[PDB]
Formats: structure tokens, C-alpha cells, sequence
């Protein structure tokens, strides 16, 4: 699929191993500290595709699909990304039939499937100087790889060819930008693309990568691909958007969290990081927005707080690009680290009474019932209506979405938000509590939030078919 058909699209991220088992157990242990794996996988995901679909996310994006390591003395890479062979699955996900299956079900229910893939490196089960080169499949030879070295992160071209770990386990760096390595890794994907008809694609470790190669990768697989670019700073991850066709939100991510994880935090970051990410990327409607992944502290281990993590949801879905949330973020899972942070799902029970759930439900139902409504809302770009210390208004077309990070506590507060675009006297419908208010003059809107609670404005009128409210 591309770019222009991922636009709508929302992402829910699983790690394979830790969302369902095919054998629908909600009960097999998962000692997150013990790194095995724990059995979830391609038949599991399929199992519960409902509970997927029941929050309104269109696409999963999986774990790397690739055949690892074998050897778990220092970890088992339940991952994916220390892989030892392109040409061959992991089997503790499924087969190809299995994979083939997952593929098909998805594409039966209108689904989007999102590969993860590394092209940067291998992982091997000891350090730089134990590597047997011969046992990793295509790149078999000492040859493709650069020779190892721990990154100098001051130097961009350290951060390209220099290893992303020496000691064990060990990430030997492919030379990407040789011309046989590129060649093999584009007719790679080419083909793994054509095989499981593949969606999309989120490209690992992006900036490890000369961009050269990422675009010719891009190119080759033939379907939109985000980059994991893993920089706060505009200036560095926007510039990769030339070379990929959208890159994860890394800039509005850091001061997002900085933001809603207390109410002590300010928006002017976010609102700043946002700014220079519209002046700075060539399609801030490319991106995938997220607020959590499996490399990240959960947000609820920065805070308990049931109307922060409504805000920070409210964002990650209603803002511009591509909403990705993190498989667990809607049962407020707390690693704050990893291992910790690749909790079972299954262990909640497929909870779909969790409040964050029904929250998720319906911000990812009201953006796709917006889609519905207007052709052009998906490509009009959100601006910020309002901002201050603690409140943000964001209008997108019809929806309006309002937030703050006054926290559960807040009591109650009024934000006058200037120039909605809806019409004086239009009555709109805050859908998250089924409440109804009109705009006033020249588009004004008299916002009272109670609790901390974001709200979510849609025009009244154009709310019938939406199963939103009635
Ligand atoms: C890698 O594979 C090729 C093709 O079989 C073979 O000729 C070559 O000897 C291998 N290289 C090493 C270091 O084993
Ligand atoms: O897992 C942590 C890693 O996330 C990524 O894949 C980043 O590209 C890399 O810089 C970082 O080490
Ligand atoms: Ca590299």
C-alpha cells in the first residue's frame, strides 16, 4: 500500500511473543525478567484480532520476522531484531502458512499489515570477537560487514558504521551502503513484500543506516515505510522523510511526555517541537505519531493518573499522522524499562472493559468517522488554536481536541478557544462525554474541562452513523 493509503490508518503495535498464544491461554507465565520467550504468536494474533479491531486500529504492526539465534544463554531474542538469516522465518511465531494466514485474515477485515524489518546489523549470542561470519545467511562473510567499534555519538558517520554493541550480544554492522549489500537487501524485501503481501514497513535503527541505502530499500520494497529514527531533535530526523516515506515522531514524543506525565509540566516544548517539525518535515501527516514502545518507560510508569494518560492518547490518535499505540498502553502496563516494558497482553485478558480501551475506541472512532465525512480532513493540517502553561486546543478540520495536563485532581477550568471553524450557533458534541455545546462568535468555543479530561469536538449534525453518542 502507499503512502496516500496509510494516511488513515491507525497502528496497533504488538510485540509477537507477548500479545496471544495460539492455544488462547490468559494465563501463561511471563517472567518479563527472565527473557524467554513466552509464546505468543501469528495464530494468537489472528485469535484476537477482534480485540484489536474493537478499539478501531486498522493495522498491527509486527515483531521482525526473520529466523534468529538459537543459542539463549544471555537472552532469548524473542525480539526479533538478532537475526541470523534473511531468507528463513522464525518458527516460535509460525511458519510461512502461519504467517500466510495472518496475512489473509488481516486483508479480510480491511487490515493493514506492518512489518518491522532491520537492515543495519545481525545479532549474534557473544561478543564482536566470536563471530563465525560464515553462519549468517546471505551475508555470510566477514566481507559485508564493517569492522567492529563502539559508536562516538558526535560523529554521524561513526553512528552509521560503527556497531550498535561489540560485547555480547553482538550487533555486527553490514556495510549497507556497498553496492551487492544494498542489492541483496532491495531484492530482499522486493520479494518478502510480493510473498506475504506486506503493507507497510517500520525500517529499525534508520539513522545507523546511510540514507542512500534507506531510500533505495524504500524503493525496492515498492510500499510506505516509517523510519525509526531515534533523535529528539527536528533539525537531525526530519531530513530523513527525503529518504524514507515517513519517519516515527521522536521530536514530538520527548516533550509530549514531558508534558502529560505531571501536572508540573508545561506545553510550550511540544507545542515549539511541533512547530519546527511542521517547518522542518516535508509531511508531518507521513509520520507515526506514538506516545509508548517496547524501547521506551510505559507511560503509566511515569504516572498512575487516568485523565494524563486519556490526554496523551487523545494526542496520539487525534493528532496529524499515523497513530501507532504500543500493545499494553490500553491496560496501563508500567514497565518502566526493558525488559519490563514487554508485559504479556494476554495477561490482562483481553480486558476490553479497561477503561483506556474504551477511551482508544472511541478517539480512533471519531478520526475514522471523520475520514468518512470529509475526503480532505486526513490531509488538512492541524493547527494549534490555543495554548497555554497547561491546556492545548488542536483543530483538525471539524474535530476540535482539547487538552490538558491539570491532571485527575484539576477540578474545573475554562479555555476560550478562538477560531474553531465551526460556525456561530453550530452545536458540536464533545464525543468522549456525549456532551453538547455551540461555537459563538467567529468560531468561538467556551471549553470547560472537568477532572483533567480531554475533550473531542465534532460537529452535531454530522455525528449520525458514527456510533458515537447515540
Ligand atoms: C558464503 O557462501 C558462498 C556460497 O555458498 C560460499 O562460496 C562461500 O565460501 C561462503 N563464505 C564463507 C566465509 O563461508
Ligand atoms: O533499542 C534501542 C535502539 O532503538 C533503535 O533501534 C535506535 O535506532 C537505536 O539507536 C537504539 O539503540
Ligand atoms: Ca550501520
Amino acid at each position: 500500500a502507499t503512502p496516500d493509503e496509510w494516511r488513515s490508518r491507525s497502528i496497533y503495535q504488538v510485540l509477537t511473543d507477548r500479545f496471544a498464544r495460539g492455544d488462547g491461554s490468559p494465563d501463561a507465565p511471563c517472567d518479563t525478567g527472565a527473557r524467554k520467550y513466552c509464546g505468543g504468536n501469528y495464530r494468537g494474533l489472528i485469535s484476537q484480532l477482534d480485540y484489536i479491531q474493537g478499539m478501531g486500529f486498522d493495522s498491527v504492526w509486527i515483531s521482525p520476522i526473520t529466523k534468529q539465534f538459537e543459542d539463549d544463554w544471555n537472552g532469548a531474542p524473542y525480539h526479533g531484531y538478532w537475526q541470523t538469516d534473511l531468507y528463513a522465518l522464525n518458527e516460535h511465531f509460525g511458519t510461512e502458512e502461519d504467517l500466510r494466514a495472518l496475512a489473509d485474515e488481516l486483508h479480510a477485515r480491511g487490515m493493514f499489515l506492518m512489518v518491522d524489518v532491520v537492515i543495519n546489523h545481525n545479532g549474534w549470542p557473544g561478543d564482536a570477537a566470536s563471530i563465525d561470519y560464515s553462519q549468517f545467511n546471505p551475508f555470510n562473510s566477514s566481507d559485508y560487514y564493517h569492522p567492529p567499534c563502539e559508536i562516538n555519538y558526535d560523529d554521524q558517520t561513526s553512528v552509521e558504521q560503527c556497531w550498535l554493541y561489540t560485547g555480547a550480544n553482538a550487533l555486527p554492522d553490514l556495510k549497507t551502503e556497498d553496492p551487492h549489500v544494498s542489492q541483496v537487501h532491495n531484492d530482499w524485501i522486493a520479494d518478502l513484500v510480493s510473498k506475504y503481501s506486506i503493507d507497510g514497513l517500520r525500517i529499525d535503527t534508520t539513522k545507523h543506516v546511510d540514507k542512500p541505502a534507506i531510500g533505495s530499500f524504500n524503493d525496492a520494497a515498492g510500499v510506505y515505510a516509517v523510519g525509526e529514527v531515534y533523535h529528539g531533535d527536528p533539525a537531525y530526523t526530519c531530513p530523513y522523510q527525503d529518504w524514507v516515506d515517513g519517519v516515527l515522531n521522536f521530536p514530538v514524543y520527548y516533550p509530549l511526555i514531558d508534558a502529560f506525565k505531571s501536572p508540573s509540566g508545561t506545553m510550550w516544548s511540544l507545542v515549539d517541537n511541533i512547530n519546527k517539525v511542521f517547518q522542518t518535515c516535508n509531511d508531518p501527516r507521513l509520520l507515526g505519531t506514538f506516545s509508548e514502545n517496547h524501547d521506551i518507560p510505559r507511560f503509566a510508569s511515569y504516572t498512575q493518573d487516568l485523565a494524563l494518560a486519556k490526554n496523551v492518547l487523545a494526542f496520539t490518535i487525534l493528532f496529524d499522522g499515523i497513530p501507532i499505540v504500543y500493545a499494553g498502553q490500553e491496560q496501563q502496563y508500567s514497565g518502566d524499562s526493558d525488559p519490563y516494558n514487554r508485559e504479556a497482553l494476554w495477561l490482562s485478558g483481553f480486558n476490553t472493559d479497561a477503561p483506556l480501551y474504551k477511551h482508544i475506541a472511541a478517539c480512533n472512532r471519531i478520526r475514522s468517522h471523520a475520514v468518512s465525512n470529509d475526503d480532505a480532513y486526513i490531509t488538512t493540517p492541524t493547527d494549534i488554536k490555543y495554548s497555554d502553561d497547561h491546556t492545548l486546543a488542536l483543530v483538525k478540520g471539524a474535530v476540535t481536541t482539547v487538552l490538558t495536563n491539570a491532571g485527575a485532581n484539576a477540578g474545573e477550568t475554562t479555555v476560550t478557544v478562538e477560531a474553531t471553524g465551526y460556525a456561530s450557533g453550530e452545536q458540536v458534541t464533545d464525543v468522549l462525554s456525549c456532551e453538547s455545546i455551540a461555537a459563538s462568535d467567529g468560531g468561538r468555543l467556551s471549553v470547560t474541562l472537568n477532572q483533567g479530561l480531554p475533550r473531542v469536538f465534532f460537529p452535531t449534525d454530522a455525528l449520525a452513523g458514527s456510533g458515537l453518542c447515540e
